[PDB]
């Protein structure tokens, strides 16, 4: 048949933003987690709704849980271009599995034959038609897309046990014992947050979700194990329809929880061999496309050149002299005189006066670092300053700067 | 009062092209970018270009970056196809559908930031049936101008179109009145000078302006009353960017430490085609060392291997390969440098592919050989250039 | 100077937004949603930053200015943002202000237009800001006669010779008549005109104090007048008009009959409101509809069509359309009566039905023979029915009535 | 293969030829069905040649002009017999890099779900796939005809012949091509390059290419059945040229009917246009007050009639009908006025034009065909030239 074409068409994606869970703040001190500055010029929701796109999905619900400004403002200036007429949109849907039972009425009016649960705050390259289609094949109620992680990381990620035809036997919600995958258990077996229902029973299952007094309305916790129970969750392992250049390669997904994970993932598209291709023009990321001046370099107050190594520089930046080693500059970052920037991810708008020496840290949106700071180099008196990862990563947000008297306008 | 901002509204902006205003500008730019945008910030959102001939890259710049307008608000960038009125008169049909009280007649193959509803205003008050904008320039080259000679009440005297002897000003003898082929005129009275015209040279300047003149409606507007410019204890800012070096002069100027023409200007803008582009990428060149930029752009998608830029505007996807020196140069998008090339003042053209070890700017007879190489030293090297030297384009 | 050019680009105006769908996303005149005319105002008048503030989430409203009003290249200066807020005898009107005060701030505004999004006018709002610098006042407040009867609605003013306001009072049991006319009072429009750092520093004063019920009407008007710095705008002097010798259009459309009555005139000859200036157009949400397509009845008859307006998707077969607005893919079945009507969008009207002086909520479906607005009684116990004699029919109604809604 | 949905992605449809910007059914004009059929077919990549032709720059600048570049979807406008067109702006195609090209003709009505044709190009590996429909006998000589074998590989290609050969399934009907090919990308680039390079052919699909094709057996044929889009699935294919006066007409009345034969209700097959900013058809009294008759008729945005009696009609955009007007199987395109007391027949009043007070057309016949163009079949078309040499002042 010619289904793989017309089940995308079929298909309606939701994505539930909100719920912050990140440590960094956006203009206004406190943002959520989908609507996080990445790789320069992105936001880490542009992913879950670029796949949506480039795998037929142009349907997309956005539900954004605590009436957050610059994720609706993202959604209205990069992802408001669509013809309704043409059965395509993006619907913004005001407030896990609660928010999703409060808009059901809406969602019911798209009248879909099957509904396409995405997690907005991921960062990953996946053709979800090609799930769909095992999901028509598996002919589950509900598949979950799932992927082999490590033991220690499993307590994060909700962990699954499948049967030879990949039917969930057992599915666990962030058990802090997570059992190994029985064979080869170099790592337990986690589930992506990814999720087909066929669109009847899943309205039917929220509506009797909604009316039990102790369950905690959330897939994970509460949905999916009753799911699983019954015997109608299948699993789709990842990399069946993970989307990547390099066929050698395992499967790129980071959940950019942590500090350490964010800087980490930001600063791998400064190396040579990013392990995240954004330069595939097969599967393109779509954002907001500020208009911004060439990245501008000029010479230092001494009249000395600039160097860089391995770095990113976006729209905007103006750099005077100074050297850039392993760090992205979002857009419209000021970086003066004689300083040295290392191994940093400085989000945009970021002013780094004269004579600063930053080093693995993450300068937070609109930071304005005074004139001789140093920051990465004396772990004490840095943690004191600011906040400081295990790892030794530093965050660097523009109310950590006030709090020490550097007025931030 | 009211007037000042009405005057716009009842206005129509007509672009004249040819492609000239389809080249590349400042790493992001396209020249006809500079009047369509002058004319949003004017308040004139109705725009007629005007293609010479349908250039595809025009046509297309203008359906990608400039086809975002709502009709029905009373905006729009009409595609017209075609002496220079000649054009206008073939599309005057078109033209008298919009109903427009005036007509703003532009260049769009100028660089400069002018602000046409002051214009709009000089002229209405002053009561011309035309208006013509003016400015001084040196008396050698405005051979090449319209020069005109006014009054008191600006108003214009005499006019001649590429004069073989151009008359000096009478108190600053040392340029001539210039006129910037720019117009403002009332729509009705337009009209019937196109219709008698047609029935005949077919210029503005050479024919209409002569006429108008001749019947005391043509007043002048000086160039500085709208002129947009930060910095006010300066001259005004208008360049026409036709030979190469002027072209080369005026990207570079963008690339200094101060430039003259202000491209941060938040209050007024100069719309484009907001290409979609992975941030300029700086990575290590073969020997791990580490790249040098000093008083360079580097536009989104470009990918450079060490290398030193100096001096240099890089448009976009622009790849440098590894160990490259370039010195006062303007690369084109999707240009690609290979390895060990060591480029002086010069403009590389669009999409060129420079061979592995290519020197190009320090041995003047060898570049006028291989490439063009204008009086004053600058070198242009195009696609066909390349072939002809047997390096694959592809 | 050049004043009039320069103010709107240097102002920002608030739009701000108060059963599901909320009143400044109601559909009107078979294609816009109320709110379409302060926005479109806005655009006409050079202000091209607007910020909606939407007291209660609409997804209604917020899709719709996503659909229709989501069309602006921010780099130019331009944007519709939606700002949200978070919820006494007075509603909050400041309150909503003043929870966004920080982003408005980021908007580095000179002057800030506060509009309410619910009422239905054409102003030049150019015109108000240059008699705002004009008169050099920190305050400037859009003034317009109104019935006394109505006046205790609205707020009353009193002002002197140089239109600066001498009292202020929101709301009276009594109002105070106008010198000229006393069967008229002079009432606020809920339109002002601000001085940025001014309104400002006047919310965070406000904010603190708990007496105020952080509403501009009751207690902001009142301060800044005390201290001298309000002055009045007649409305003549912005308001927008086809034809100079009609007195100024503004609705309020609160009430039911207002909503009826607003709409059945754009059906009229000449309407009061004129939707097709070229001069000053109403954007809205463009949606792709086929043309409204008139067929025979079961019978073969053909329609009759009287002073009505028929929007783009619409069917009817054969019937009598008479003083009716029927927005987009409105369905009327054979052997129809629809009289002085307005259908809002998808409604299905069954064979054999008769309404009459009447308002039908979007996607109503009326059953095959059902009357309305003929029996008094009898409709205000099926329906809503207003005190002047109009009928309400939601979705609901009709469920109650046995008649699926499906 | 294991998903067909990436065929359409991998290709680039193009479009050649003021006839695909003729308006159509009230709403659309019609190059709208090509390019919606790509959009629908998951084609996102179109190329309109023209030529300029100001209406259709226009309207794909309009309508057409909404794409995300970075997405691999646009519609660009590429200036230039058929095939010639094509190799100009080869330069251009061949950085769109597609794997398959998809050439079709933008001046037909017709839907068509293009990755369905691509599906039987792979399937069938073929160089080229013609889309093929039985045509009757009579007319089949203007067309291209072709004869095939069991496999439906083309055997026999001839193009406009004055002898039409008769089929065997119908022999009232002959197998015709539709202007619409499926090529390989590479091979399309190469037989462009080497005919323009080398061959003195006239340059034309249909005269040149498509005989070239079949002579290497490389040219196969797909029926049209197996791709077109309709509602009712027991009825028959719907293809319309529009040449002919009377054929515009017959088609544009066809969308007042009870029931048409084109459904422009489907929601799963959408036709995509410039979505002008209208207000609702006003109704409004007469002179007399009296009300006005509507049967089997369309009434666009921004029209306003009068009373009158409008029977078995397509109004267009912005259509003014003043009082006491009878018109009866008319189409009336865009911002047309028809002044009081005109009576209206079998015609077709086109743009802006302004019918004075008291014209009748459709009654006399001699008196019509007198006036302005009268087919052969009874349809008269009215342009404003027309009325200019009547006398009657327009351009108000």
């Amino acid at each position: 048949l010619m289904l793989a074409r017309q089940l995308p068409l079929k298909s309606v994606a939701l994505i539930l933003a909100g719920g912050r869970g990140t440590r960094l703040k956006d203009l206004t001190n406190k943002r959520a987690k989908p609507a996080v500055h990445f790789g320069g010029k992105f936001r880490i929701i542009d992913f879950a709704l670029s796949n949506c796109i480039n795998s037929g999905i142009r349907r997309m619900g956005v539900i954004t849980q605590y009436q957050s400004h610059t994720l609706v403002q993202h959604i209205q200036r990069g992802w408001s271009f669509f013809n309704e007429e043409m059965n395509e949109f993006v619907d913004l849907l005001p407030a896990t599995a609660d928010a999703v039972t409060q808009n059901l009425d809406i969602i019911r009016a798209y009248k879909a034959e099957y509904v396409v649960i995405l997690a907005g705050d991921h960062i990953y390259k996946q053709d979800y038609s090609r799930m769909l289609i095992d999901h028509v094949e598996k002919g589950a109620r509900c598949t979950v897309a799932c992927m082999p992680v490590p033991i220690e990381e499993a307590s994060a990620f909700g962990v699954m046990a499948v049967d030879e035809n990949d039917k969930i036997i057992e599915f666990v919600e962030k058990p802090a014992n997570p059992p190994s995958m029985p064979n080869d258990p170099s790592k337990s077996l986690a589930s992506m947050g990814i999720y087909v229902f066929d669109a009847d029973y899943l309205y039917e299952l929220l509506e009797e979700d909604d009316r039990d007094e102790n369950s905690s309305h959330d897939f994970g916790k509460d949905l999916i194990p009753k799911i699983t129970e019954a015997g109608l969750a299948y699993a789709h392992p990842f990399p069946l329809s993970c989307v990547q250049s390099d066929p050698d390669a395992e499967p790129y997904w980071r959940d950019v929880g942590t500090l350490e994970a964010y800087w980490k993932a930001n600063l791998d598209l400064a190396s040579v061999v990013p392990e995240l291709d954004m330069y595939d023009r097969n599967w393109p990321i779509r954002t907001y496309n500020e208009s911004l001046p060439p990245a501008k370099f000029v010479q230092d107050r001494s009249g000395s050149h600039g160097m860089t190594l391995n770095s990113l520089v976006s729209g905007g930046c103006v750099i005077s002299g100074s050297v850039v080693v392993q760090s992205v500059l979002f857009s419209r970052v000021r970086v003066n005189s004689f300083c040295n920037i290392d191994s940093a991810v400085l989000l945009p708008e970021v002013w780094v006066g004269r004579s600063c020496r930053l080093r693995r840290c993450v300068i937070d949106r609109a930071c304005v670092i005074p004139e001789g700071m140093v920051i990465g180099e004396n772990a004490e008196e840095d943690a004191r300053r600011f906040y400081r990862s295990e790892e030794g990563i530093v965050l660097v947000t523009r109310e950590m700067l006030r709090k020490l008297g550097h007025k931030q306008e």
